[PDB]
């Protein structure tokens, strides 16, 4: 199944934040309505924040997260969780190698803001 794709309510601000846990340099792209809206790159084996950004979900609300390492697309896992019928997390893990810890780049999307 498709992973890393989330339908947010339209014209809603959301945060996106990436963490790195790999020897490979992680590149994270965030697409709103299939248009690159933010990109983060960095390397860490200690969960360093490699980027954080506030975005608007636009007319569509379609947000997609992509992860690659030196150009090679990582395998993604994702899900959305809603707490007390209000607070939204869209979560992404990624695997760039063979050990399958799926933390090589970790991306957290959250809304509402403000
Ligand atoms: C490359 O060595 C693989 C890679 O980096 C490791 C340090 C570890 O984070 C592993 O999960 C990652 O796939
Ligand atoms: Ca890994
Ligand atoms: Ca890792």
């Amino acid at each position: 199944a498709t992973q890393g794709v989330f339908t947010l309510p339209a014209n809603t601000r959301f945060g996106v934040t990436a963490f790195a846990n790999s020897s490979g340099t992680q590149t994270v792209n965030v697409l709103v309505n299939n248009e690159t809206a933010a990109t983060f790159s960095g390397q860490s084996t200690n969960n360093a924040v490699i980027g954080t950004q506030v975005l608007n979900s636009g007319s569509s609300g379609k947000v997609q997260v992509q992860v690659s390492v030196n150009g090679r697309p990582s395998d993604l896992v994702s899900a959305q969780v809603i707490l007390t019928n209000e607070l939204n997390f869209a979560l992404v893990g990624s695997e760039d190698g063979t050990d399958n810890d799926y933390n090589d780049a970790v991306v957290v999307i959250n809304w509402p803001l403000g």
